[PDB]
């Protein structure tokens, strides 16, 4: 079973209009399309089932998460559809591009970094509540939509917490996001978030992560043997000090979600989320040169 799967007489290309490539997850690629009968627009991923094996599994633990997400921090799911051999999945879209698109005309500045910081908090807290890991935070994967409002999405690699299974060890991520204990394969769980929220905060301060220059196979040995990075920099103590206790390499000694909610380079520094619009034109002004 697929949750969210739609008849299989429902014709997906005549519901929807297929519009230009905006990205892709971890397998197929994501569509910008418009729902034919109310005009919204939605993002597609179209995933080839007949050109995929074991990916089927993951492509279902991802919907099934997806499914399972009601927040305003999460992209929305809102159903599936069969095309021949082409699985079509709906889901929300947000048009003000990803925190990483937004880096492209320049520099963000820190109250800009403290607002995004604060949203893909709200979300993790979310997500940590309901027993969920996201495991591929980085700002590719954080979301504006044209109002500002920030969203975790792609949950490609998200993962579920049990009674009877309160860790995991799965390897899964982008290597220069990876939290060293997800890296070695030990028993890891929502802290491993945390650690990619470090990374994703030196991503948005520098506008790219810790090692971005290496071969990312290097990072296997690199990330578990070395100290943890650090923002280097002429950066504030606060996000400094933000950035040092998401990336300790002991797990239980970094804060939770809602502790950082709290951390005083977010309470000084965030705004409205409103406010994002201005890094939302900048990037449309700079793409039209
Ligand atoms: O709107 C979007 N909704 C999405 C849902 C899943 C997803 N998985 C990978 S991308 C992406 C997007 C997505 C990308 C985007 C890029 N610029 C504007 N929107
Ligand atoms: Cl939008």
């Amino acid at each position: 079973g697929l949750p969210g799967m739609q008849n299989l007489k429902a014709d997906p290309e005549e519901l929807f209009t297929k519009l230009e490539k905006i990205g892709k997850g971890s397998f197929g690629e994501v569509f910008k399309g418009i729902d034919n009968r109310t005009q919204k627009v939605v993002a597609i991923k179209i995933i080839d089932l007949e050109e995929a094996e074991d990916e089927i599994e993951d492509i279902q633990q991802e919907i099934t998460v997806l499914s399972q997400c009601d927040s305003p921090y999460v992209t929305k799911y809102y159903g599936s559809y069969l095309k021949d051999t082409k699985l079509w999945i709906i889901m929300e879209y947000l048009g003000g591009g990803s925190a990483l698109d937004l880096l492209e005309p320049g520099p963000l500045d820190e109250t800009q970094i403290a607002t995004i910081l604060r949203e893909i908090l709200k979300g993790l807290d979310y997500l940590h509540s309901e027993k969920k890991i996201h495991r591929d935070i980085k700002a590719a994967n954080v979301l504006l939509s044209e109002h500002g409002e920030v969203k975790l999405a792609d949950f490609g690699v998200a993962g579920q917490l049990t009674d009877t299974q309160i860790k995991r060890n799965t390897f899964v991520g982008t290597p220069f996001w990876m939290a060293p204990e997800v890296i070695k394969q030990s028993a890891y769980d929502s802290k491993a978030d945390i650690w990619s929220l470090g990374i994703t905060a030196i991503e948005l301060a520098r506008g790219e992560p810790p090692h971005s220059e290496l071969h990312p196979m290097k990072v296997l040995f690199l990330i578990p043997k070395n100290n943890p990075p650090t923002l280097e920099g002429n950066y504030s103590k606060p996000l400094k000090e933000f950035v040092e206790a998401c990336l300790n390499k002991e797990p239980s000694f970094r804060p939770t979600a809602k502790e950082l909610l709290k951390h005083k380079f977010i309470l000084r520094n965030a705004k409205k989320t409103s406010y994002l619009t201005e890094l939302i034109d900048r990037y449309k002004r700079w793409k039209a040169e």
